[PDB]
């Protein structure tokens, strides 16, 4: 019967869009019924029979959109709470993001109170399909829910999710990052929900000379690239800076996914700075107020007497692309060629911000003259054009825009 099992779901949709009757005390029932049975046709496993019968079920809502929406949205909670099959429970969540900015805000606040039950069980789920599908409805729905729900209700959704951040799966790290920074967009206090996320997970890498859990060092950092763009009582100017020491030993701590982790984090942080954190940097003291590969003496970003931006420039370099005996190219079988291109594009960055980097000494107590001969400077940078491949021959091609920006801006 899996030719006649095609049939009998098409032939249900056109017969309630045809009525043009509707709230009629013999329509309500007839709706209940025939409409969990739309996805059992796409939970029966066959591709002829699942692409078929899914198309289908948006033929009625839509058409309904206008007249039955309070009749809808009764049906399609109650499968949720119902914790059905992977197949079954996922095209159903599709459904439910795009109807939430329909709901009355009359109807709602009930709306809201019945979900946070539900919408912990599926951050519990180890399937790899189900838990996507939730990064794409927590933008949605927690949108247009955001501002229903009290200081109780949000505090115990975000403990739940931290908790996803423990598992090893590329594909489960990344969902559940994303659903704790776009409540805090409209949870209930746009600002006080910032500085509530920073002080969890600093205590996951409180002092760094631990051991960290390597898998847990990598849930941290993917948190901070989406929230990073919304911070521009507050998030302290005294709490930034605690982020930004964090990652400097991380772009040292050995692997190549959690090297490449804390590098698209400094990318993004001087694009879009948070403005208590920005100031901090370019200052001469700097962090001197605020607490009252690589082979010589840098300067640590504790030191007065230089900006450190002027010290942030020093680090990425002699560790990833650069040498500090002689203006040479570091082998690609050494770092690797994913791992040099997203360290030209936050030399670029900080220019547009302290140009002062750019023209300092590599190392600030120089490096043995009887081994190497002469000394360099940071300009070793701007001879990654032959090397190779796009995205560092192209992302030395930006180092070279925002170096001529940013003189003219910085003396007039």
């Amino acid at each position: 019967t899996k030719k006649d099992r095609v049939n009998h779901c098409l032939t249900i949709c056109e017969n309630i869009v045809a009525q043009s009757v509707r709230n009629s005390p013999e329509f309500q029932k007839l709706l209940g019924i025939a409409m969990e049975l739309f996805l059992l046709c796409s939970d029966d496993a066959e591709s002829d029979v699942r692409m078929v019968a899914d198309e289908c079920l948006n033929k009625v809502i839509k058409a309904l959109m206008d007249s039955n929406l309070p009749r809808l949205q009764l049906e399609l909670y109650k499968e949720i709470k119902k914790n059905g099959a992977p197949r079954s429970l996922r095209a159903a969540l599709w459904r439910f993001a795009e109807l939430a900015h329909l709901v009355r805000p009359q109807k709602c606040r009930p709306y809201l109170v019945n979900l946070l039950p539900c919408l912990t069980r599926t951050s519990k789920r180890p399937e790899e399909s189900v838990q996507e599908t939730l990064a794409a409805a927590v933008p949605k729905i927690m949108a247009s829910f955001g501002n229903f729900a009290n200081d109780n209700e949000i505090k115990v959704l975000l403990k739940a999710f931290i908790a996803n951040l423990k598992s090893s799966s590329p594909t489960i790290r990344r969902t559940a990052a994303g659903s704790a920074v776009s409540i805090c967009q409209h949870s209930r206090r746009t600002q006080y929900f910032y500085s509530w996320l920073l002080n969890v997970l600093l205590g996951l890498l409180v002092p760094v000379e631990d051991e960290h859990s390597t898998l847990l060092i990598l849930g941290v950092l993917l948190t901070l690239r989406y929230l990073v763009p919304l911070l521009q009582v507050s998030p302290s100017a005294e709490q930034l800076v605690q982020v930004y020491e964090l990652t400097l030993h991380h772009t040292q701590h050995q692997d190549h996914n959690v090297v490449t982790g804390a590098l698209e984090l400094l990318q993004q942080l001087f694009r879009t700075p948070p403005p208590e954190l920005l100031q901090t940097l370019t200052a001469v003291g700097g962090i001197g107020q605020l607490t009252a590969r690589i082979k010589g003496d840098i300067g640590q970003s504790t030191d007065d007497d230089s900006a450190p931006l002027v010290h942030c420039v020093r680090l990425l370099s002699a560790s990833f692309l650069l040498t500090g005996g002689k203006n040479v190219l570091v082998p690609d079988r050494d770092v690797r060629v994913s791992v040099k291109a997203l360290a030209l594009s936050c030399v670029g960055a900080a220019v547009a911000l302290h140009p002062e980097s750019f023209f300092s000494k590599l190392y600030k107590v120089p490096l043995d003259t009887t081994e190497y001969p002469e000394e360099q400077y940071v300009s070793d940078i701007l001879n990654y054009i032959d090397h190779g491949d796009p995205q560092v021959r192209g992302a030395t091609a930006i180092l070279c825009g925002t170096l001529i920006c940013s003189i003219l801006s910085r003396s007039r």
